C-alpha cells in the first residue's frame, strides 16, 4: 500500500495538438432564428409552411 | 292652374297584401360571423384556409 498525502496527486496531463473543432449536430451558442407568432387558432401548423 | 295650398296634398296610397318578403342576396341584420385573429405574417391568406 502505498500512503496516499495532499503532495501525491498531479494534475492530468491533457494533449498537445491543434485545438478541437466543434462536432454538435446543430449550432448551440451561435444559432440564430427567425421567429414568428402562432395565436390559440393554429393547433398544429405543418413545419413547411412554418418554415 | 289650380292652386296647391296646404290642404291639397294628400297621402300616398300603398298597396295591400301579403307582407313583403327579404330580397337581399345576403343577410343584413340577421348576419353572424365566426372570426380569427391576424397578426401580421397573414399578409395574404387563401379564403379558402381562413373558412
Amino acid at each position: 500500500i502505498e500512503p496516499f498525502l495532499r503532495t501525491t496527486p498531479r494534475p492530468l496531463r491533457l494533449p498537445d495538438g491543434p485545438p478541437c473543432s466543434q462536432r454538435s449536430k446543430f449550432l448551440l451558442m451561435d444559432a440564430l432564428k427567425l421567429s414568428i407568432e402562432d395565436p390559440s387558432h393554429e393547433g398544429e401548423g405543418i413545419p413547411l409552411y412554418d418554415a
